[PDB]
This record gives C-alpha cells, sequence and structure tokens, in this order.
C-alpha cells in the first residue's frame, strides 16, 4: 500500500539525474550541484562547472530574482544553468539553451563568483575569516573553543574557566566542572550550545531598532568573524556606516578576581558624517544551578532564584546577579556589568530587564517589543534573563566603546564563601579594568602568551597553513585538553570527569610547559594522576575532585608509566620517584611513587592476569566495545576476592587472581611498554635491582605475547579462556573465527598492529605481515579504520545490536585518535625496520592518514569533509568523508606526537635521537626546537624520493663540525644550536 | 564596597511610588500601574484608576507614539496618566497637568478600553477566548490538555495519546508513557514545553511570505484563540482579507489506527474579491527516541535516525517519518502526512524539507530563506524536522481546508511489530480520513462523547461560569487525571510513572464512567492497582508497565479501601472481591482481592506497627517532607526482616515487626477508614465473620489513636519512638516542641485534622478545638496551608535545609489539594455536628477556600492570581496569591468530590443520603444527577442565611410525597426523579 524511501536507500542523487540529463549537451565539469524539483524526485535544477561541492542551489534559490525566473520551468521541467563567455544561459531536456535576462545573468555570476571560499579562509597565522551569510559545513566547523588561565594557582584542572563561540558568539560559558555561567542548551539541534541571548545585543535609534548582533539582514552590508587562538572578533558594517566590532575572551586569573570572568568588548564607531543618538540593550541568560531540574522540574529552576541588582559605591546601577534560596546554590555568584566609554565619559547602564517575558513582548527574540523600555523590574523568578541598557551619542568619526564582565565566583577558591565575596571580587575586577587600555593590554597579554607557549616546536616550511596549523592552532588544543581533557566543546554539554587514561594528553603537552617555565605544574599533575592508584595497582577510572570506579577498566594505569617515562627522559629528574603520594584508598595513607608504579606493573603482569600470563580484560580496556566477560569485576571486587582467594589456597600476594577470564593483548602491549620504561628509569635512577627485575619481566611478557598472542598473521587483540573445549580462543587474527564479514578470514584490530610496534615486540617479519592485512582491510579511502567487521554475538550474547548506520563510529568510522596511535607506530617502524620498501610504504601511509586529519585541510573541500579548519575532530564517516565531532580528541595529541616524531625528534638516555623521515615529494624541512637551558635550529635536505638515515647516504653536522653519532645532546650552554642533515 | 538588592528586598514599589508622589494631586483609584524609569528606582511613570491590576504600563511602552512621548519627560521627572473627562492628561510632580497631544489620548484611551478583558473571557459553556497579542498572566494560564480515547482497547492507562496546546498551538504530543511524537523542549522557560516549530506553518503568495502561525504582526487585523473541552480552535485575518483558522485535535482510537494520532485542520477562506495563488509550508520536529542523549550525547540522537519518505499507492508523496537504526528505536515509528482540499481537487504535499539549517538557510524560523522552496532532500541525520509544502490558488469567497495528520504507531499495540505495521495502520487512518466531512464528524464525536460523560452530575444556577466550570471543565480534568495522573502538562515534561496513591482519582471519576456504560472499565482499574500490592500487605509506589518500589511508602495501599468501598457501595456489586488477580511478588500467584484487602489492613494493622500500635511511618507517607527515619526500610526489606524476627523469637505471622521507627498519625486515620470500609463491604457480602473482625479491629485502632495521638489541642502527625528519655515523643500539636515559629507552640498539619475526621475518629469537641486552631494559624488570606512552621533538624538531626523562599511550596504556599481534602472534613462534620455555629464556621471555611481553587474565579484578577481559568493548579504563593503549577494535580479530583457533597450527594448502604449545605446567600440550588437506572432532579429551596437539616426546620419530598427519610432510594425503574428540600 504505502511504500517509504530512506534518504540512504533513495536511488539517485540530484547531480546524478543532472548528468543523466543533461551530461552530453553542456559540460557539467569537475563539480555541480542539484536538487530535485518535486518530492517524487523525477526532476531537477541545477548548475554546471563549480570549482568545489557547495549548496549553490540553495543560496540561489533564496534569491527572489534567480527563484522567480527558475518558476517558469519548474517543477515540469528539469534544467541546468551554464555559463560561456562569462554569460548565463538555462538549458532544457529538449535542447534548448536560453540566455537568461540581464538581472538573473547578475545574481548567477554574484554567486559563482567566490564559492571556493564559502566557508571562510586561513589568515597566515592560521585565523578562520568566516562570512556571517555563507552556510555551514557541520555543526563544528565555525565553532572556537576559549580557555582562562590558573597557573600559578589552585587545582587548575578544575577551575579553569571555559567557552565555546560560534561565528555568531553564540554558545555558553562555564566555571568549574559543568557549572554554568551563561545558559548551555540541551535540545534537537547540536548547532544549539547555549540559550539563544547568550553575548548578543541590540542597537536603537529614535526609539526603533537599528541592529540586532545575531540577525543579519539587508541593512548589514559587511558581516565577518574571526576566530584566532583564544579570541574572537566579530564585525559588522550597517548600510547607514555603523562600524561594529565584537571582541570575546576569557580573563587570565589574578588574585581577587573572580573564578570565572569572560570579557565582551563592543567597539562602536561612527563612520558617517553627522552624530547618531544611539541606545544599547546587552543581552543574556545565566546558567541555572539546578541543571537536573531542567530536565525534572523547570518550575523548580525559576522559584529557587530571583534576580537582584547590584549598586557600585556612587549607588549607580551596575548588573545584575541571580540570587538563590537553597545553599547549595549560593555556593557560586554569577554577574554581568558593564562600562560604557563615551569620550571623556565612562557611565554604567541606565537600565535594565530581567525578565524575557517583559522584555520580548509581543515580539521576538531577533526584534523585541520591550528592548527599548527596559522595565527595571526585578524578577522575582528565574530564568535568569538579564538585558542592560544605555544610552550615547557617537560623534562623525568617533567609537564608543562597551566592556560587558560576565562572571562567577565561588565556593572552590575561596574559604568562608558568601556573595560578599563575589562583590569584592567583582569590584577588584572592576577596578582593574577601569581604564580603556585595561582591556588592550589584557588581551596582548593572552596573545603573547600562546605566542611564547608555541615556541617549543616551530615548523618553518614553504606551506603557512601547515606551519600556522602546528605552530599556533594545534599548540593551543594541546593545551586546551591538558586542562579540559574531553569534558567540553560544542556537543560537549553533560558533566563529564577526567578519564585516568586521558594522561595521554601531558604526553604531547608537557615539553610546552616545560619550556614556559612550568616543570612543577608537570609534576604537579603527574602527582594528581598518580594519586588516583590503588595499594594493588589498578587506578581509579575517572576523576574531577575525587576519584571513583576502582579499576573499572584494566588499561587505565599502565598510561601513566608513559608519562613518567616521558617526563623522566626529558628532564633526567627522577626526584618524583621519592615523592609521597595519597593512595587512592584512602584512609590516610601515602606511597612513593617508585613504589606505586612497581604496583602498577605488578598488577598487570602478575595478578591481575589470565590463563596465559597476560593482563585481563576485566569489564573492558581502552576498547570500550569490548564487554567481551559479562561477569567483570572492577578492582576493588577482585582486592576482595583476591585476598580470600590467598586464604584459601595458602598463597601469597603476588600470585594470580584465578580466573577464566578473558586477556587483553592491547594490555600486554602496554604493559610491556611501562616495564621497558622502569627498567629505563631505574638505570637512570642508579637503581640496578629494579632495573634487572624489569628488564627481566619485559622479556618473559615478550615471551608470553609471542608465544601466546602471534596468531598466524596479526596480534591477536583477546584471548579468550572460558570454552575449554578450544571453540573460541581468540579474537583478532586469521581463524579466530569471529569475522562479520565473509569475504575477511579473521577480525583485525588497529592497536594490535600499533601497539605491538609502539611496545617493541613485533619483529621486523611480523610487521611486514601486519602491514599487508591493514593495506587489505583496515585502510579505507578516508584512512584507517579502527576494527574490521566481527560478530561478537558468538561469544558476548550480551552484545549490543547495533546503534550506527555505516560509517558513523563503530559502524566503520575511521576513529582519528586510533588512527594517530598507529601512524605513531609506522612512523616508529619506518624509522628502523631494516627493509627500506617497507619503511617507505608505511611512510606513505603515515602520511596519508596524517593529510586526512590536519585540520587546515578541512578547507580544501569543506562542503563534503566539513570538520573545522583549526582544531581535530574526532571521526571520519566512512561512506561519506564528513569529519564528524566532538572537538577535543586524542587526535590532536598523537597528531603533535607524529609530526615532531617524523621532523626527527625523539628523546633519549644520552640526548636527542634525530631520524626524521620527510615527504618523498618534499626536499627541505627546517624547524625551531627550545630545550630547558638551549634552542636548537634544524635543517634537513634531500633529493625527490625516499630518504632516511637507515638506508640512505647522509652528512650531519652540529655547529658546523660533521659527527656521526645521531644522538645529539640535550645542551645546557644557553645558545642556539646549528643542526644540518644532507640526504645524497 | 559593591551593594545587592534582592526583588524581594526592594524597598518600595512602582505603584507605591507613583501614590507617594500623585496621590493627592490625582485619585489614583483602586488600580493603577508603574514602572520605575531608571535602574536606582528614583522616578516612576504610571497611569491612574485601572479597573484591575495589570501591565498597562508595558503595553504603553511597546507604542511608539507614548514611548516617544514619555521621553520629553522621563527618566529625570516622575509623571502619572490621568483620564478626565474621557480625555488624557500627563501631571508631574511640580503639579502642572499637561493635555496630551490627540495621537497619545487616541492611543492612551485604546489601550485602557477593555482591561478588564486582557486575560480573555469565558464563553457561556466555559471555553476560554485568548487575544494573541495580549501579555500571559503566567505560563500555564493560556494552555489546553488534550486526550485520545482508549477505551474498549487494551492497557488504556498506558497507551492513551495526550497532547499540549497553547494559545499559539506550540506545545508537544506524546504517545504510550513519556513517548514524544512531536518534540518537547527541557530549556529555561516554563513557557516553552515544545520545539518552536511543532503545529505551526507558513503561506506564501508570489514567493513571499505572507503569514506565520506563531508570528502576529501589523498584517494580522485579528487573532484569536479558542480553548474548549478536547479541541482548540485558534482565528486569524489577515489585512489582505484572508481568513484562517486553526483546529487540533487526538483523534479516538479505532481499530486498525496508529496508537497515536493528532489531527490540525488548516482552513483559508479568501474573503477578497481576486483569486489568490498561495501555498502553505507545514512544518514540525519529531521527537527524539533517544530523549537521554539530549543531555548527554546531542550527536548520537541525530547520527542514530535519517529522514524517510511515504508514497501511496500511485506513487505520489505524502509525508515523512524518520528513521531509525537502533532496534530499541524502531519499536515506535512516527510519521507526517497531509492532504490539500481545493473544491473538487485533493492533493497531496508537492515538496517538503526535512533538514532545519536548509529550511531556515539565512533566516529565522519565523522568516525562513527556505520556505518557499523546499529542497526535497532527505536528510541522512536527525534531527527529524518536517517542511510540507502545497499550492493552491483560493477563489474568491472560497475556502481550501488542508488537514494534518501526525502520529506514532508501536509494538505496545502490535505483535511482530516494524514499521510495515505503521504503513498499514497509516493507510487506515488516511482511507477514513479521505471525506472532508469525516474530520468534521470526528470532531462532533470529541464533543458529544465530553458532553455524554459530564451528564453524571450537572449543576444549573443562576452562574454559568460556575456551572460550566463544573460541569464541563472539571468533569473533563478529572477524566484527564484517571488516563494520565499526574504524567504529561505544560511544565510536567518528564518521565513520570503512576502513584499507587493516585488511585483518588478513580474516587471522583468512577460515577462519571458508571453512568456510560464502562463500568467493566472502572472493575479494571480496581485489579490493576489490585495487582501491585504485595502478599504481605504493602504496595509498589509506582507503576506503568509493572510496578516497582516495594512498600517504599507506608500509606500507598490504604487509599485502595476507599477506591473498592466507593465502587460496592455505589453498585452494591461484591463480586470483585472474588476475583483472583496476581500478587506484586510475582511467580504466577495469585490471590482473590478479598484476601488482599485483609493483607492491606493487617500490614498497616497488626505487622507493620510501633511502639503505640500505629502504622509505621516507614521513609515517608503521603506526606514527603516528613523523612522524619533517616535508617527507613522498604517492605521487600521489613518482610526479610520480618520473617528472620518470628524464627529468632519463636514468633507467629501477624505478630508485630518490632522497632523504634517512628508511627505516622495520618496512615492511623487512613487505617482506621479502611477497616470502617471492610466491615461494611463485609456486611453487604453477608461475610459475617470478617464483618464482625473488622468492627472490632476499628474500635481497637480508634482507642490507639485517641489514647495515644490526642495531645491537648490537636491530633498529632507523627509519633516518635526513638527518645526513651522522652526528649522528642511527637510532632504536630501544642507541645512538641518542634515549632520554627516563636509565636507558635506546636506544629499544626491540617492533613491531622482532615483525615481525623473523614475516618470518623474525631468527637465534636475535637473539631471545636481543631477548628480554633486552624482559624488561628493554618487559615491564610490565601486559603488553608498545609503546615505550620517546623524545625525538623531537632530529630531529623541533619536534614534538608529549605529550597524556597516564603510563598513557594514546602515553604509556607497553600497546596490546594491538602485544602480540598481539609474542606472535605469541613462538609462532613458540617453536616453532623451538633453544633450549629461549629457547622456554620465551617461551611464558611469550606466555601472560602473553594472559592480561592475554582478555576474561573482565576479570571477575576488574573494579572495577580494568574492559574488557569478552566484547569486546577497545584498550589498558592501566599506571598503574592499567584495560582502556580502543574496543572494536574489532586486538587481537581477533591473539589469535584467537595462540591457535589455540599450539593448534598454521599452514596450509602441504602441509597442517596441527602444532606445539603449551600451557600448563606444562595436562596435555591438546583442539579441533575444520573445514576445507572434512573435519574434525579434536585432543587433546594431556603431563605438566607445559615441552613442544615440538622438544625433547621425542612420539608423534603420525592416524587410529589413528603418523605422523612433523608435516605433517597437509588432507583431502578428507568425513570426521572423529582427531590424537592424546602428549608423554613
Ligand atoms: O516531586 C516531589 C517533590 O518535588 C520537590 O521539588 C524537588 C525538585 O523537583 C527536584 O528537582 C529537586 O532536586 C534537585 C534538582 O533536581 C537538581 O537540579 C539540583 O541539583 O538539586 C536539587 C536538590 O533537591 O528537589 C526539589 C525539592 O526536594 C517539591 O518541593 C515537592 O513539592 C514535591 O513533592
Ligand atoms: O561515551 C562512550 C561511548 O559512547 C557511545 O555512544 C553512546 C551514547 O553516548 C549513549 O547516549 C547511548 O546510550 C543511550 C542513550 O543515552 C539513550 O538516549 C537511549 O535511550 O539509549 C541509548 C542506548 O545506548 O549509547 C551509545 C553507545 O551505545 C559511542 O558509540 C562510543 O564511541 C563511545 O565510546
Ligand atoms: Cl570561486
Ligand atoms: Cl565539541
Ligand atoms: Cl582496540
Ligand atoms: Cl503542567
Ligand atoms: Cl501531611
Amino acid at each position: 500500500m504505502i511504500t517509504k524511501v530512506t534518504a540512504r536507500n533513495n536511488k539517485i542523487t540530484p547531480v546524478e539525474l543532472l548528468n543523466q540529463k543533461f551530461g552530453n549537451k553542456i559540460n557539467l565539469g569537475n563539480f555541480a550541484d542539484a536538487v530535485f524539483t518535486d518530492a517524487a524526485f523525477k526532476n531537477v535544477a541545477g548548475i554546471a562547472n563549480l570549482p568545489m561541492k557547495a549548496p549553490v542551489m540553495q543560496v540561489l534559490m533564496e534569491n527572489s530574482i534567480v527563484s522567480k525566473y527558475l518558476k517558469q520551468f519548474v517543477p515540469d521541467r528539469s534544467v541546468s544553468f551554464v555559463e560561456e563567455g562569462q554569460k548565463f544561459y538555462i538549458v532544457l531536456e529538449d535542447g534548448q539553451k536560453i540566455e537568461v535576462p540581464e538581472d538573473v545573468n547578475k545574481a548567477l555570476k554574484a554567486t559563482v563568483s567566490d564559492v571556493k571560499h564559502w566557508a571562510g579562509y586561513l589568515t597566515e597565522d592560521g585565523e578562520h575569516v568566516i562570512d556571517l551569510l555563507k552556510p555551514a559545513p557541520g555543526p563544528h566547523f565555525y565553532v572556537n573553543l576559549l580557555i582562562g588561565n590558573r597557573l600559578g594557582f589552585k587545582r587548575t584542572l578544575q577551575t579553569t574557566p571555559k567557552s565555546v563561540v560560534d561565528r555568531f558568539g553564540r554558545g555558553s560559558f562555564r566555571s568549574h566542572a559543568a557549572t554554568q555561567v551563561l545558559a548551555t542548551r540541551f535540545d534537537m539541534r547540536q548547532e544549539e550550545n547555549g540559550f539563544p541571548a547568550n553575548r548578543q545585543f541590540y542597537l536603537y535609534e529614535d526609539g526603533k531598532q537599528i541592529f540586532y548582533s545575531a540577525l543579519i539582514d539587508d541593512n548589514i552590508v559587511e558581516a565577518t568573524s574571526k576566530h584566532s587562538s583564544n579570541r574572537t572578533v566579530i564585525k559588522y558594517k550597517t548600510a547607514s556606516n555603523l562600524e561594529i566590532t565584537r571582541t570575546i575572551f576569557l580573563v587570565p586569573h589574578k588574585k581577587g578576581f573572580p573564578l570565572a570572568t569572560e570579557l565582551q568588548r563592543i567597539e562602536i564607531k561612527n563612520a558617517s558624517d553627522k552624530a547618531r543618538n544611539l541606545s544599547i540593550t546587552y543581552t543574556g541568560m545565566f546558567g541555572t544551578g539546578a541543571v537536573h531540574a531542567i530536565f525534572e522540574d523547570v518550575t523548580y529552576t525559576n522559584v529557587i532564584m530571583q534576580s537582584a541588582a547590584l549598586y557600585n559605591d556612587k549607588g549607580e546601577f551596575i548588573g545584575i546577579t541571580p540570587d538563590y534560596y537553597p545553599e547549595e546554590f549560593k555556593q557560586d555568584t554569577r554577574f554581568v556589568t558593564m562600562i560604557v566609554r563615551n569620550g571623556d565619559e565612562k557611565s554604567f547602564p541606565q537600565s535594565f530587564s530581567t525578565d524575557y517575558n517583559d522584555f520580548v513582548g509581543t515580539g521576538t527574540l531577533e526584534h523585541p517589543a520591550g528592548g527599548s523600555n527596559l522595565n527595571n523590574k526585578l524578577n522575582r523568578k528565574g530564568p535568569g534573563f538579564f538585558a542592560l541598557g544605555a544610552p550615547f551619542t557617537v560623534e562623525p568619526g568617533k567609537t564608543v566603546i562597551i566592556d560587558t564582565f560576565t562572571g562567577l565566583s565561588s565556593s572552590k577558591d575561596n574559604e568562608n564563601y558568601s556573595d560578599a565575596v563575589m562583590l569584592r571580587e567583582l569590584d577588584n575586577l572592576l577596578r582593574y579594568f577601569e581604564k580603556s587600555e585595561s582591556v588592550e593590554e589584557t588581551l596582548n597579554e593572552i596573545i603573547n602568551f600562546h605566542e611564547n607557549y608555541g615556541k617549543y616546536f616551530q615548523f618553518n616550511t614553504g606551506n603557512k597553513l601547515f606551519d600556522s596549523g602546528f605552530n599556533r592552532n594545534l599548540a593551543f588544543q594541546v593545551l586546551y585538553q591538558t586542562f579540559m581533557s574531553r569534558s567540553f566543546g560544542q556537543t560537549q554539554k553533560g558533566y563529564r570527569e577526567i578519564g585516568f587514561r586521558e594522561i595521554q594528553d601531558l604526553f604531547a603537552s608537557m615539553y610546552y610547559f616545560i619550556n614556559i617555565g612550568y616543570q612543577d605544574f608537570v609534576k604537579e599533575l603527574l602527582f594528581e594522576w598518580t594519586a588516583n592508584v590503588y595499594k594493588m595497582g589498578y587506578a581509579n577510572h575517572n576523576f574531577y575532585w575525587v576519584g571513583k570506579q576502582p579499576g573499572l577498566y584494566s588499561d587505565d594505569s599502565l598510561w601513566l608509566l608513559q608519562a613518567y617515562y616521558r617526563y623522566i627522559i626529558y628532564t633526567k629528574d627522577t626526584s618524583v620517584l621519592n615523592e609521597e603520594v595519597p593512595v587512592a584508598d584512602g584512609n590516610n595513607e601515602k606511597r612513593a611513587v617508585r613504589e606505586t608504579l612497581k604496583a602498577i606493573i605488578q598488577y598487570s603482569a602478575s595478578i591481575s592476569v589470565g590463563d596465559h600470563g597476560l593482563p585481563l580484560l576485566d569489564l573492558a580496556d581502552w576498547n570500550d566495545s569490548l564487554k567481551i566477560d559479562s561477569n567483570s569485576i572492577d578492582g576493588a571486587t577482585k582486592e576482595k576476592l583476591y585476598y580470600e582467594q590467598l586464604k584459601k589456597t595458602n598463597g601469597k600476594y603476588g600470585d594470580r587472581f584465578m580466573s577464566d577470564y578473558s586477556e587483553s593483548v592491547m594490555n600486554a602491549f602496554l604493559l610491556k611498554l611501562a616495564i621497558d620504561h622502569l627498567a629505563e628509569i631505574a638505570t637512570l635512577d642508579n637503581d640496578t635491582q629494579l632495573a634487572q627485575q624489569m628488564s627481566e619481566l619485559s622479556k618473559e611478557v615478550t615471551d608470553r605475547i609471542q608465544k601466546h598472542a602471534w596468531k598466524e598473521n596479526f596480534f591477536a587483540r583477546v584471548l579468550i579462556n572460558r570454552y575449554k573445549d578450544g571453540s573460541y580462543t581468540y579474537l583478532g587474527a586469521k581463524g579466530d573465527k569471529l569475522s562479520a564479514d565473509p569475504n575477511i578470514d579473521g577480525v583485525y584490530f588497529l592497536n594490535s598492529f600499533a601497539w605491538s610496534v609502539l611496545s617493541d615486540v613485533a619483529t621486523d617479519e611480523q610487521i611486514a605481515i601486519m602491514v599487508d592485512v591493514i593495506k587489505k582491510h583496515l585502510l579505507t579511502p578516508y584512512g584507517l579504520r579502527l576494527v574490521t567487521p566481527a560478530d561478537l554475538n558468538k561469544i558476548a550474547n550480551d552484545t549490543a545490536t547495533g546503534h550506527y548506520f555505516f560509517g558513523d563510529r563503530e559502524n566503520g568510522a575511521v576513529f582519528k585518535h586510533a588512527s594517530m596511535m598507529a601512524v605513531a607506530a609506522l612512523i616508529k617502524a619506518a624509522k628502523k625496520v631494516k627493509d627500506n620498501e617497507l619503511a617507505k610504504e608505511m611512510a606513505r601511509i603515515a602520511y596519508f592518514m596524517i593529510d586526512l586529519v590536519l585540520p587546515y585541510k578541512n578547507l580544501e573541500n569543506p562542503f563534503q569533509v566539513a570538520g573545522n579548519p583549526r582544531i581535530s575532530t574526532q571521526y571520519i564517516n566512512t561512506d561519506t568523508g564528513e569529519n564528524i565531532g566532538p572537538l577535543l580528541s586524542g587526535t590532536a595529541t598523537w597528531l603533535n606526537l607524529n609530526l615532531i616524531s617524523l621532523a626527527g625528534i625523539e628523546y633519549t638516555r644520552d640526548g636527542i635521537s634525530f631520524n626524521p623521515i620527510l615527504r618523498e615529494e618534499e626536499t627541505q624541512l627546517n624547524f625551531t626546537l627550545k630545550a630547558p637551558k638551549s634552542s636548537y635550529k634544524f635543517s634537513i635536505t634531500k633529493p625527490v624520493g625516499f630518504a632516511r638515515m637507515e638506508s640512505s647516504e647522509y652528512e650531519l653536522f652540529v655547529d658546523g663540525q660533521k659527527i656521526d653519532n645521531t644522538v645529539i645532546p640535550m645542551y645546557t650552554d644557553e645558545k642556539e644550536h646549528i643542526v644540518t642533515l644532507k640526504f645524497k
């Protein structure tokens, strides 16, 4: 009877039908655009020969002239526009080619003129300049992320403020945890991160609205946004020649300031020849303290608060705070205030409103009926809407500056807390920013801070999009993730705690912090993670103010050894091993770091091991889909059962916990690497007993992995111990019986390869075999997928049926973080394997995958690949090529590590092991490197083709002297050293 | 330094300052309005002599002419408008009185002309006619609630669809449980129940937007909404003489239909002399199946679905369905479709869009840039936005009708479910509604159904607002609550299950259902609740598809005896006692209803009792604030401990569970009443042993209550057993030591009074004493508060600090449900106490409180009292007098019972015990009453003053014969009986 046609099973696309109908009467070029003319998809209207994919038909249909013209033909007749000799025609299927009227021609020419820049462009410094009218490639593309600075202050991870800002300034602003200053929105669209009023304002003249910052109409003749490092600047010009500029940034902390302040400076320049009598109404919505009640009891959120007015020492109104009745919502205190600077005069708002209904009245948010006559009524209820009003006359050629300060004070940074604390901190803030120039000086301080931070590693290549993308944008993102982990963004809006394994972000950022004088901060972070390890050696899976989920995931603790290794090898500071740090078990017990690292290794190498002596998988490891064991236990439960086991079987602590639980081969690799790291740390610390014990244990673990986890053509991913008849014994290689793809024998996990190499277990022949499998079955046109198709229902009855269409997340996506771990392995192997042809191939795959993750390349074909050209995104949809959010992800961290690795830098016992792997087409690579007490200029030259030190002739010079030792010293002479490498 | 002034701490109001500055130069009358002119509140602009409180200054300030005129004086000078001799002046503080210009005079006159009706008015049939421009008193005031009809089909409570509709048609639409058809919004404002596009549409002409159903601009010359019983009709007239009418209702179920369908009919009449070529774009937003992910993972909500197009047998597009990948979201299937009826022609949509971003484009939702050129693109992702487009030419004087059908099919009503089921049900629906007249016939069927349902009890007084308010509006609300409990509304948006104690709704509705032939449905509901009682006698606190929270709250089971009593006494159907009903414990065990009722009584009378033999309080009872015992246990835990106790101490089942837990006196009253009810049921069932046992137990329980719970001047509320030194021993009367008000000795709970009377425990002297306490300490200007101020931290030695400002919810509100239980007691006592002066006073309090809850009276002073003039609201804020939502509440149920009781109707063993209690100023009361096999016309006459049968002379006649027996027979002769009562 009735039939259903889904988006995906729709049989033909508009552009395909356009080609079918017109592809032999006109040249459709390499790119075209088209729309179906009716809901049965029988006819199309399109346009030929575009420079890239873009929604041109949509923009044309918004044009009254072209839309009316098309109605002469559509829907009954298909049509294509075509340009010949710089004039436009419309072509019909019956052959006719009609020269379109002049007004249609002008509209078509204007529309196609700059299609290649419709998603914006990057400045030389890597800043994204966006047109406020153009369509968005996707909901993360036009987004900037802002952060405060709590370095030098307490609990930096938990207290640094953070904000998200789209091209219109939309978004939200948080203090500690998920505490909302400006309101988040949890609604249907990814595009709506915040309440729509946030950061927006109106201008009035003669009682009539002339401007709204989130409405572009015909009275706006220019409107652009620029996303830069830690600030966004939005500019408009009206037809009446008002020039409006918004600058948004977070205030770096200073003693006595509120815990969170966001500054928005608005500059209004009268570029006309007549004075104008204007007024501003600045609006927003405070976040509720009662977030769960938005879902559960909206009336509660309203009745528990009221608005309150703030007055300075002269009795002048300065702004609004939402005042709460319940004590639990009085431990933070929000505020908004504004200063109007008009020539000599400084003024504060003359009126306000605090009730959204009274403000909008009979109008809309874009055209509010009460916006020009604020009612000065303090709302007895929430929500905490605010509007602040002030008049100003602006003379010809002159500018008025309005500085807004939005923020929160908190008990999280102040003992004996009450709203009196907020009032004092707000006074301190406003006094600091009393002089107009103070805002500019703070912005310059922010700019200079991030510029200085980035100097640890600077590329200088022929490609300024790459150089700025790495030197500024990626460096900023890695700082951002060190402070924020995975806890905030455009679509990351729920409360998220810090995952233990996300210590990974510090793997990349620690060098940057050390080289701006914050080595102690790095140590503090190491110790903070260490305090989340239990005596037995498992870890809290998550923490924020305190830790939770003891030993729930089996991989967590092992990552901490990589962090300590990187820190100790770089700095040679073994003193951290003697630090007495609280154990996660509490009471009031502390343990030296060295003993905690030993315990981590013992847990995974000896206690929590399965029948093959490899680490147990438990609930899951790094991969949350490996819910193979449905009766798994956490570390606290395991600890209790273990002690009962020792008592019942007369065992000794350190003996194996006996079970038929499955084993994680990825954890085995993480462990082997961790053991190697501790052996090397111990040697540096002159701890001969520990070095020897760890060296021998590494050999033993390596033997277990080789004997029990190499399965013909790959390292397995999981060993299965509960089927004593052999029905299933492993997952992750040929013969595992678990493939869901009839054309693939076995399931293959990218991380089995990656971690077998990163841990230095895989032999050269094993690498060659695995790379062959990867090329055949894991390498897609959009990069390296995480795993091939698996049918885990055969062993994990528990198993979730799928949630995703093909291409998204677990149904076949390219997870870019995992792809970057695999690239790290490809790079490491390409430097060392004996066979130069294997090395060359692995480096080709490495650069192919890097090219698919570099954010700036998202502007090459933005309406297909989307993403964000300054900030990583999490995955590539393998059906469409679209880069899909969220923004914060391990991709950025590992991309940073990988590009530095390819440039040749690895820190080792005796200095910098230098071994660069350039692109085949590159003939030069230059970069600078900072160290704590010296600096370096590196220059590499080669002919076209694959070159590497292992197999190619070369000459290496340091400070003008030819040298054979490729381990460059870590100099401490406070001089710049010149390193030159020439491949012959 | 900086100071803070809250809404509540603000010293003086605008109107107070207006009177201070002007009150003896002009007559400000009984009502005025004013606004502060600046943020320091020094000056005011106001207007004198309004007919009621209303936001007149706000509306005047939206008027460009008046706003500009005021700027000649404000902000520096205070002003008041005044009308004298039908012309307006503005008065200044210096005494100047200036005749305002003619254009300002016209604007002021027009604005004040109809202030008395700014919040709308009620038709004679109780329908609320609302102006779409006027401000709202509050966020529940302009709301209607719609319901489907699943009578005669399975799982009626769980499957009846329901919708909320404001005056603009905003809101949302649900199927079973919290399953969203059209999307709910969980955001900052109580006003936003749904995604803003829901139910809204646009009209176009020559490619330009001429109308949006949720935008009133100057091209709209009339715009009104009418909320009636189970439908809303919204009407507009454009300046171009288009007349647009929207009619929204839910389709009653028919076999083969989808489980939920909402019909919106749009009629467009061309009342001009020229044909118009128009088009409509009909929009909305499907709700997500993944509601939790709106908060947790918005990207997930998008990627798990895609849009899909629907086609009829002829290959014509008919509408859209959102298609889901995960199996858990494929068990419901949503749809939207539309039919355009233009003269002889019927047509389906010619175009669609399914991507909000493409639809809005560079515009706004009110003015979407893609609305006139839908792109016919099926979105690969959610959210499930839809727009359906169709053209039509409408000739002069003619009408085009667009019928939209939005809905969902579900596995909850169909075995072997898939989307094929939806397609078949949608086909059935569209075939049924093929002919234009079918929509009108279905609407008339709905209207007639509710009119017939209401005939159980009809008032005929001189007061059509009261008569329609009761006969139509309250009757509908009580039906609504029987099907929906407390689970849906404007601000009730989270998932809520059916509370066991909300069987109370059936106390009022059962008589209505029985008198339309649905006695079997009433029995089925009795059995459904009965299946949520455990063998031991405690109950699941909540249920929906299954029950949960076994015995968590101590009162729950006792309410079931009231439902069985009302049913059995009305119908004399004792057969229900023999029904074998599943026990809540499961394991396929059943028990006869009679034995379950016995078990309920045994649990509260013998097992779960404290040191005084009164029922234990447990976590809490009816009052969720009585968290007195911090180590309480649920019934499952108690059952386990009880059996352990019996074994340890060699006890027998039925012995007391031993503890120092506190006792609930309200539960003791509910129990005493329950026992009396079972004794009477048993006597009717000729079960002499059970009747004797219950009669004796009632005496025993009464003695326990009198001996241990009467405390000098009140029945206590809780007896406390854990302080053996006597430090605290009770809560709820003089001497309890728990008052938080230094001027009150004791805490007094309204329900201690109410239930002491409803259970026939309180003596006449106890009633006199308690009513004196109530008058002194519980009766406020806004009605009966629930409790006086208490300091429970002294015994719950640390429970929650308060959450509310004074006046709201637990901080002193008038909870209208509890107020109506107290009124039930006052009425019962007024009928029977010996002292006529006590009776008179109690009846005065009863009618005072009724007047404060009757919805239609919310239109007397609507901008102060708000509420909703057709639907109850939950509480009155005792600081402001505002009636605050939610809408569904026990208020409506008990208001219905109380008004019928006051009219004199109580069903007893031998018929109708007739004992009416009229208002003192009433001289007449007439009403009709339906019974299953007869009907009645009642007429009561009296002189002015208090009259009642107990104390006043009267003559009673039935069918023209004077009778002395005031128990009127329940006649079964299928005749109308005339009952006349004349007080002398
Ligand atoms: O519905 C039962 C009772 O509700 C009480 O209001 C409660 C709110 O509904 C509830 O949301 C809130 O609980 C949280 C809130 O959800 C969360 O956002 C915030 O972080 O903490 C709040 C702490 O409670 O609690 C209140 C009060 O308990 C009504 O007061 C009551 O009438 C009603 O029976
Ligand atoms: O965050 C860890 C993993 O998340 C996975 O997506 C999950 C969604 O975030 C989660 O919302 C969903 O769970 C619910 C959903 O919350 C609720 O609305 C609905 O009723 O049921 C959903 C069923 O689960 O689950 C998915 C995963 O199943 C990512 O897939 C994964 O990459 C990530 O590690
Ligand atoms: Cl171009
Ligand atoms: Cl994000
Ligand atoms: Cl993995
Ligand atoms: Cl509600
Ligand atoms: Cl109570």
